[PDB]
């Protein structure tokens, strides 16, 4: 692709088309490009003992880079509710990513008064890591993706990644990488860029809930044919009768003694609190008292556990201490916000399947019962894997991650991301961007010193996005109507998802996907 | 005189999906087998009852 | 207006009844329904209208 200056170099295409089997979903967005670190590779680690379970090591950039893996950057909220309420599941199937419309625009401030000109000879550099050599530092949930109203513009984030550390210093083995070391395109305005990637098998999502329970599973009306043990000692207690042996047949009453064929998923414990700022303990536990991992005697928290579910029967109010995740409503300081400030997350459609993240898992004995010893009982807190467990995976909501890279080791275990969504082993490749520097005035005499004169300029073009979902169909003989995402028919003051009396958009709540139900 | 199969319930995630009774686990077993006798009314009013039918001959098979 | 059947009941209900009920003790007024019936003759819910009109004035022979 090679046009001229007069001659834009791509479309605006934003767009999405059902096709009854699969839905293809186009976005574009204007986006903007400072000159980051000053053309420089910076060095970056921890604060000369700030802190030591974020002690860390690596480097900035001065290249930024594209992201667009939440959900609201292809999904209108309609078509997310078109998706939501009519889809046993999806997946990502196709891409297309186009860079376009390009302008480099230099400023200068003369006086008090910056002027902004075009630098139409001015280039900028593109390429995608499809190799993946670089550090995958997208799936972490950072900012910078493309905004999800169309009509606002954006800043692309700048690329930084960290290594392997010992404190706040580093190792031999770690990894420096130069972004120039890597063949790129570079672009005038005029030119653009091309790229077309193919997603892998990976499972279509659940986007149904299980009308059935792991334990009400059996038929109501039929006994089994299976003895269980309900009595030890507890028999015709009269005369002469301390203890005996005896054994009930499974029934529609006994249900939950009957013989069993699966377990619940995995768990490890959460701690509970209350959205009521009275219930919980006069103290600050988020950290001590919270659950968490360490590797290399380094202390990290488990944010988002094994998918468990968030609150039991007839509660709503009681949340797993950061058990789930949480979106922050627009316009919130980043620091210590309050709860009317966030959008906390339930996850009760997995009731069926998985374990309560704030209560316990269940109950395993410990000794060895006799006449002489009382049987003892201890309550399980955590819980790894075990042959005939089944479970359900975390939901995805409109604004949440898509998909997030696999890491490369010898071992993985159910490598779906545990903030949600698709696990790639080839991901959707990097997308990095950065400004050509463009040296000013250079001197009559030879200088070998490095160069730091540089023409301050950044730049500004369009991007878009184009993905095709393949959808798993609805075919359900429920006979009553099921439950479906709608919005408050109510006189209501600014309508749910747009823009106010200023022009700010703004997404009331976070949306999940399992509204339709499916049997187990 | 124990269980032949069992179905694997359609859930995100399994681990050995050996049913734990014992047996085979499968994705899509042996089908139910549904069987009914159908309703035979008895005698109907000369008049017209919009009323639910609940007069039924008694029977078997 | 006889368009429908002699013999059979509707299944749509009209308010035929403002206050009229028990008239006896502490029985001011009520809502109550009827469902229509070949009784209600000319009660019941309606399809269509008759045809237009502009009143003229009755003359006798
Ligand atoms: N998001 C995602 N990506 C890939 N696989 C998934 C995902 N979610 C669940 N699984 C399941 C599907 C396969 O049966 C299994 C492969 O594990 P393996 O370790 O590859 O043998 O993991
Ligand atoms: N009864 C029964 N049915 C199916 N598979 C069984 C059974 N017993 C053991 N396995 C093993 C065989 C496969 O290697 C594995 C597939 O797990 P998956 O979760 O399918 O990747 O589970």
């Amino acid at each position: 692709g090679a046009d001229g200056v007069g001659n834009s170099s791509g479309n605006w295409h934003c767009d999405s088309q059902w096709l009854g089997d699969r839905v293809i979903t186009t976005s574009t967005r204007t986006w903007a490009l400072p000159t980051y670190n000053n053309h420089l590779y910076k060095q970056i680690s921890s604060q000369s003992g700030a802190s030591n379970d974020n002690h860390y090591f690596g480097y900035s950039t001065p290249w930024g880079y594209f992201d667009f893996n939440r959900f609201h950057c292809h999904f209108s909220p309609r078509d997310w509710q078109r998706l939501i309420n009519n889809n046993w599941g999806f997946r990502p199937k196709k891409l297309s990513f186009k860079l376009f419309n390009i302008q480099v625009k230099e400023v200068t401030q003369n006086d008090g008064t910056t002027t902004i000109a075009n630098n139409l000879t001015s280039t900028v550099q593109v390429f995608t890591d499809s190799e993946y050599q670089l550090p995958y530092v997208l799936g972490s949930a950072h900012q910078g993706c493309l905004p999800p109203f169309p009509a606002d513009v954006f800043m692309v984030p700048q690329y930084g990644y960290l290594t392997l550390n010992n404190g706040s210093q580093a190792v031999g083995r770690s990894s420096f990488y130069c972004l120039e070391y890597f063949p790129s395109q570079m672009l005038r305005t005029g030119n653009n860029f091309q790229f077309s990637y193919t997603f892998e098998d990976v499972p279509f999502h659940s986007s149904y809930a299980h009308s059935q329970s792991l334990d009400r599973l059996m038929n109501p009306l039929i006994d089994q044919y299976l003895y269980y043990l309900n009595r030890t000692q507890g028999t015709t207690s009269g005369t002469t009768n301390q203890s005996r042996l005896l054994f009930s047949q499974a029934g529609p009453q006994s249900m939950s003694l009957q013989a069993r064929n699966w377990l619940p998923g995995p768990c490890y414990r959460q701690q509970r609190l209350s959205k009521t700022a009275n219930d919980n303990n006069n103290s600050n536990f988020p950290w001590t008292a919270a659950s968490k991992y360490h590797l290399n005697g380094r202390d990290s928290l488990v944010n988002p556990g094994p998918a468990m579910a968030s609150h039991k029967d007839d509660e709503e109010k009681f949340f797993p201490m950061h058990g789930n995740l949480i979106f922050g409503k627009e316009g919130t300081t980043a620091s210590n916000a309050e709860l009317d400030n966030v959008m906390i997350t339930d996850e009760e459609e997995i009731r069926t399947t998985n374990p309560v993240a704030t209560e316990q898992y269940g109950t395993v004995a410990n000794n060895l019962q006799s006449s002489n010893t009382a049987p003892t009982t201890r309550t399980v807190n955590d819980q790894g894997a075990l042959p005939g467990m089944v479970w359900q995976d975390r939901d995805v909501y409109l604004q949440g991650p898509i998909w997030a890279k696999i890491p490369h080791t010898d071992g993985h275990f159910h490598p779906s991301p545990l903030m949600g969504g698709f696990g790639l082993k080839h991901p959707p490749p990097q997308i990095m961007i950065k400004n050509t520097p463009v040296p000013a005035n250079p001197p009559t005499t030879f200088s070998p010193a490095k160069f730091a004169s540089f023409i301050t300029q950044y730049s500004t073009g369009q991007v878009s996005v184009e993905i095709e979902w393949e959808l798993q169909k609805e075919n359900s003989k429920r006979w009553n109507p099921e439950i479906q995402y709608t919005s408050n028919y109510n006189k209501s003051v600014n309508v749910d998802f747009t823009v106010d009396t200023n022009g700010v958009y703004s997404e009331p709540r976070p949306i999940g996907t399992r509204y339709l139900t499916r049997n187990l």
